[PDB]
């Protein structure tokens, strides 16, 4: 039951987990209604909505199914690593995406602790 958020076609936060809210920053309620994007840093955040478009014409998977490791923004404007996991569904006919993430941040502290000494 970790982070989970789900978002509809356009990008509009649909659903978010109590520990999406937990790392993220915002409460589901200030969520709810908001483009995943407020999620990322620029670019990805100006281009997102390009990168699902792009997606939803070409029924071209880059990143659907396949799992890795990005830089995601949390409310107070601090970037952090996170893994990511895209997974694709339907329902009353239109699509919705499910994003699991994994926050890395204690990773990246501990692999950058352990390089400077
Ligand atoms: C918050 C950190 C995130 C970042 C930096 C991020 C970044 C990106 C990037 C760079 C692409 C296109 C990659 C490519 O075309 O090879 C992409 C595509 C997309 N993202 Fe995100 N994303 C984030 C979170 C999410 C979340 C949580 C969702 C769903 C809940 C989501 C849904 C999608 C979808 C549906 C696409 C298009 C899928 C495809 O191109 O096959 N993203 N994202
Ligand atoms: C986006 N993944």
């Amino acid at each position: 039951p970790d982070a989970m958020i789900v978002i509809d076609g356009h990008g509009i936060i649909q659903l978010f987990s109590t520990a999406a809210e937990r790392l993220f920053g915002w409460s589901e309620l200030e969520a709810i209604g908001q483009n995943v994007n407020i999620l990322m840093p620029e670019p990805d955040r100006s281009r997102h909505d390009s990168y699902i478009s792009r997606y939803r014409t070409t029924s071209d998977p880059h990143i659907i199914g396949i799992g890795r490791i990005v830089t995601g923004k949390r409310r107070d404007g601090t970037t952090f690593p996170m893994h990511l996991s895209i997974g694709e569904m339907q329902s009353g006919g239109e699509p919705y995406f499910t994003g699991f993430v994994r926050d890395l941040t204690e990773h990246q502290q501990t692999q950058a602790r352990l390089q400077e000494l």
